[PDB]
DNA sequence: AAAAAAAAAA
DNA sequence: AAAAAAAAAA
């Protein structure tokens, strides 16, 4: 199950014309394509298999829409999501290691090479996703409402994951 | 065939002799019968002939034969006793080097890096083929060798043209081109 | 003239 | 939650 959802975002957010899958403006592929993409490594796989990781994944992934399956955050190609605005959380939190810390003091959460700024309204899931990068990980607190006076809507991308286009250096409130 | 097998005898002899199982003594020096059986592990066509064949053919003179011994006479990246004439003659030296580690350079010098010495040659196509392998923008530096003996850096005749010192400091380079 | 296995950033 | 064959700095 591990093995499957980890290839699904590497098709679904990075490379899917790797596989022969060109996904729509909303970033969809459809749920067949995948299945005989997803059975080119794994052939055991199906999609019942596969939809059992999208209903059971604990962040909300994945969607699917009718016929067709899609990452809903996590791009490093630029798509175009309908998620709903985020009004109501007051602090965000984002876990990096500590050797980034003098840059994004300076310039601020940037995108890297994803589409979107990536925060999450849980501290457990920020430092854990913090850690995939490295040992010593920071916990940043964002001001929320800092971002929007400024312009840079939050959009609920996830269960608690909030993307957004960036964080300038101000409103981050906290390093802990 | 020639240049593949005196590649990897390169990289035994200066790099990771212990990878094939081999112990170099403190003048670099291994053993030519243990050295032919470990390029038989990659190409088992070699020889003991044809190893001497490389080593008498060899353009950059890389390679020494004493008996039952051989060595690679420079490049090393783990550190060696040579015993090379000194170099008094040269009154210039030169270096190829990417256009990228200039600012370094003229600030710091020419330091051994990975290897224990700087390499340098009497040649100029040779000091700028050797740049060639890290870049495309290569430059000619041209070293003072006087500079470097009244600095009292010592320059050792380790190849037919290479040289090798210690390091170069930045004003014993007069030019760069 | 530093070969080449095998692991895994962002 | 970015898999992974395969090539090659210094
Ligand atoms: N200005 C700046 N300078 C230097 N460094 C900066 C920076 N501004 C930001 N940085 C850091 O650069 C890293 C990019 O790494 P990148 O993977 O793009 O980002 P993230 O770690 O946020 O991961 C995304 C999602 O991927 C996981 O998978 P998931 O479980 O589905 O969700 C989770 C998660 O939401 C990151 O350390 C960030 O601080
Ligand atoms: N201060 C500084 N800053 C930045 N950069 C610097 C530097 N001070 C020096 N640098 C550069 O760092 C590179 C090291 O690379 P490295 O391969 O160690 O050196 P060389 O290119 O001199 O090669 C060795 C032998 O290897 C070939 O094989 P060979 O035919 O047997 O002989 C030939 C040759 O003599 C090199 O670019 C140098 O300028």
């Amino acid at each position: 199950r591990k093995r499957v959802s980890k290839l699904m975002a590497y098709i679904l957010r990075h490379s899917p014309e790797e596989f022969g899958l060109r996904p729509d403006v909303e970033g969809f592929v459809s749920l067949n394509e995948l299945v005989n993409a997803l059975k080119t490594v794994y052939p055991e796989v199906t999609e019942e298999f596969v939809r059992e990781i999208v209903e059971n994944d604990p962040k909300g992934r994945y969607e699917i829409r009718g016929d067709r399956i899609r990452a809903r955050y996590g791009h490093s190609f630029p798509v175009s999501l309908d998620h709903e605005e985020d009004t109501e959380s007051r602090f965000l939190y984002h876990g990096t290691p500590r050797r980034n810390l003098p840059s994004i003091l300076k310039e601020g959460l940037k995108p890297m090479k994803r589409q979107y700024v990536h925060v999450s309204t849980d501290k457990i899931e920020a430092l854990e996703t913090g850690r995939r990068h490295g040992r010593e990980v920071v916990l940043l607190v964002i001001d929320a409402e800092c971002l929007r006076k400024r312009g840079f809507k939050i959009y609920k991308a996830g269960k608690n994951v909030r993307i957004v286009e960036r964080v300038p250096p101000d409103c981050i409130t906290l390093a802990v």
